DNA sequence: CAGTGTCCGATAATTTAT
DNA sequence: TTATCGGACACTG
DNA sequence: AGTGTCCGATAATTTAT
DNA sequence: TTATCGGACACT
DNA sequence: CAGTGTCCGATAATTTAT
DNA sequence: TTATCGGACACTG
DNA sequence: AGTGTCCGATAATTTAT
DNA sequence: TTATCGGACACT
C-alpha cells in the first residue's frame, strides 16, 4: 500500500517535470519519488532496496520503467517477489495480478517490436544518406592548412601544441590523413 | 552449423522422443545437447559453443525456458551473439523481430496458464491435506522392533549394526512415540 | 448488472453439467440460463436479444462463448454497444474494460493458433496413416456378394430392394464399383 | 497475380506516399485500389476480383481495417478464398498461421492505443466547450441585413433572390433573435 | 402411359487426433 | 472422411 | 403560386496525440 | 461539433 | 637520462529519425 | 557516428 | 570411543490438469 | 510434501 514513485528522461528534453506532476496527483508525494537521468540507473536501483513487502509503486508509462523488454520482467519478477505492485499509469495495468503483469509484459514485447522495426528504418535512411553524399558526424574547426605548414616546415610536433593551444594527439593524428 | 537442444521434468522420460525430432530435422546427436532436471548446466555449455552464424533448435517452446522472463535474456544473449532458435512444434524464429516477439508473447500467455493451474494444484493439496490424506512417502522401518530394542536396555549404535539401517534414524524414532 | 449465463458443447463427452455447475454458483439461476448443444447456434442467438442496456453475462472460460476468433470479437463489439459485459470465470477477463476486450481478443487468437496449428498436425498424421495402408470410414455392411449374383441373373434391379431390405439407389452404385 | 491497397482519412492525403511504395513493391495502378473515407466500395471491389494464388499488400496494418474486429473478418474471407496480405511496414502475411494471429494481436492492442487517445480527444473537448470555445464553422451572411429585410416587411422569398443565398436559411435567421 | 438408370443432398456411422 | 437412405428428374421404352 | 416548417446532404469547422 | 445548402412536405 | 611517434578510452559535439 | 581531449607506454635517440 | 542432537542430500511419495 | 539416508558437530 504504501506508495512510491518513479519516473526517468532520456533526451535533449527533459520531460521530467510531466512525468513527476501526476505522480503526485495520483497520491504519492517526492518524499518518496525517484528519478534517474539517462546520461547509470542508479535512482532505481536505490528504490528498488527502499521497498519491502506490501508495498506499492507507480510509473507514469510503460517505456518509463525499462526500455529493454527482457529486463522489463526481471523488475515485476523480483518486485512480484518482494510483493511489490508499480502502476502503468497510461496503461492502467497492474504488476498485482497474474493477467496484469501477464500483460504488462505482453504489451512491452509489442511495444517494442516497434522500436526495433523503427531502427531498421531510421538505419536503412541513415545508408541511404551516407552514400548519397552528406556530411557526417562533426565539422573540422581547427585549420588543417595551419599545421601542415607549420609541419613542412620540420617543426617540433610538441611546439605547435602550445602556438596553436590544442591538444598534442591530434597534431600527429591530422599528418596521417593525407598519404 | 545448425544445432538441437532438449529438457525433461517428469519421471515420464519423453526425452527420447524430442530427440528423435531433431534428428528428423537435421542435427546429429553430435550436436545435440540435453538437461535431466532433477540444475541447467548442459545448457551453459551450448550457450558457450557457438558462434555468428548458427541456429538452435527445441521441439516445444516451453522447453527452453520454463519461466517467461529468463526465456527472453537467454534469446537476447543469443540474437547479440548471432545465434537464433527455431521451435518446430510452432514454427517460430529468433532470427526476427516479430519472431522474438511472438516467442515472448505466447510465452507470457502460456505462463499465466501454467500459473493459474499451478495454484489450482495447490488447492487440491488444501482440499486434501485438510480431509485426512497422508502425504510423502509411507514408513517401511519395523519401529515397534526399533523401539523394543530400546525397551530392552540396548545401545543404540548396536541397532543400526543389527538392523542394516541408519543410526541417526534411531534415535529420531524413540522421540516419536512420546 | 441483472447477470445472465450462457455455456455449449459439441463432443460426445457432454461435459454440460460441469459447465452449469458453477454458472449457478457464480450468481445466475438456469432461469437465465442459455445453451447450445452444438449438433445452429440458436439459444444464443436468443440470449443475444433478451439482453439489453447494462446488463451482465457469464461463461465457464474462453472457448465456450465462439469457436472462431473472428466472430467471438463480433459479439463482444455487438455486446459492447448493447452495454453488456461477458465474463470468462476461468480466465478471469471483463468485457467491460476496453484491456478486458481488448485481452480477451488477445487471448482467442492466441489459442486459436493453438488450434490452427493442431488439426494440422492431425491431417498429416491422417496423411501418413492413409498411405501407410489402414481403412478410412465406414464398413461395408451388406453382402455385396450378394447383390452381384443377383444382377448377372440378369433380375430387375427394383426388386431386390425388398428381397433385400435395402435400399434401391445404393443397389446401382454397387455394381458400378467393380469395373 | 499481385495486388496493392491503400487508404486514407485526413485532408492530409498521404494517398500519394502509400501509393508509392506499392510500386517500390512490385504492383503497378493497373492493380491498385483507393478508398478515400468520406464507404469502403472499391475494397469490395478489390475483395471481388482476386481468386487462388494471389497476394494483396497494404502499407501499414491499421490501412486495411480500423477496427481490429472487421479486420480480420477480411483476413478470414480472404484465406478462405486463397488470397494473403502481407504488410510493408510490420513485415507480416497473412499467409500463415501466426501470421494472421500476428496481424490480429498487434491490431488489438493498436486499438486499445487509438480507443483511449479518442476519449483523451473527447475530454479536451470537453475542457474546452464548457471554459467557453466556439465550435463548428463561424458565420458568413450578414444577419443584420436580413433581419432588416423582414423588419422592412419583405418578402422572404424576396430576399433569397436579393442575396444570392438560401431561402430556408433566411427563416431559421429570423427564428433566431427571439 | 411405369420401370430402369443418374444423380444429388441430407442423415447415420466411422476414423484421427486432443 | 465414406455408406446408405430417402428422394428427384429424365429418358427410355 | 407562394409563404412558412422541418428534415438530411455538404461545408466548414474545432480537438487530439 | 454548428451553418448552410439543397430540398421536400404541409398549409393559406 | 626527455623528445618523438603509436595508440587507446573516456568526453563533447554532431547526425538521422520519431 | 566522427573530433578532440586527456592521458599511457615504448622506443628511440 | 561412543552416546545423543541436529542439519542437509536422496528417496519415495502425493496432487494436478 | 514427509522418511530415510548419509553425515557433521557438541558433550560425557
Amino acid at each position: 500500500m504504501a506508495l512510491f514513485g518513479y519516473a526517468r528522461v532520456s533526451t535533449s528534453q527533459q520531460s521530467l517535470d510531466i512525468q513527476v506532476r501526476a505522480l503526485k496527483d495520483a497520491g504519492v508525494k517526492a518524499n518518496r519519488i525517484f528519478t534517474d537521468k539517462a546520461s547509470d540507473r542508479k535512482g532505481l536501483d536505490l528504490l528498488r532496496m527502499k521497498v519491502k513487502e506490501g508495498d506499492v509503486i507507480l510509473v507514469k508509462k510503460l517505456d518509463r520503467l525499462g526500455r529493454d523488454t527482457a529486463d522489463m520482467i526481471q523488475l515485476i519478477k523480483e518486485f512480484d517477489a518482494q510483493g511489490v505492485s508499480i502502476r502503468f499509469i497510461d496503461d492502467s495495468i497492474d504488476t498485482s495480478s497474474a493477467m496484469g503483469r501477464m500483460v504488462v509484459t505482453i504489451l512491452s514485447a509489442v511495444a517494442q517490436a516497434e522500436r526495433q522495426r523503427i531502427l531498421q528504418r531510421t538505419n536503412e535512411g541513415r545508408q541511404e544518406a551516407m552514400a548519397k553524399g552528406v556530411v557526417f558526424g562533426r565539422k573540422r574547426k581547427i585549420d588543417r592548412d595551419a599545421v601542415l605548414n607549420m609541419w613542412q616546415q620540420g617543426l617540433g610536433a610538441s611546439h605547435i601544441s602550445k602556438t596553436m593551444n590544442i591538444a598534442r594527439s591530434t597534431v600527429y593524428k591530422v599528418i596521417n590523413e593525407s598519404n
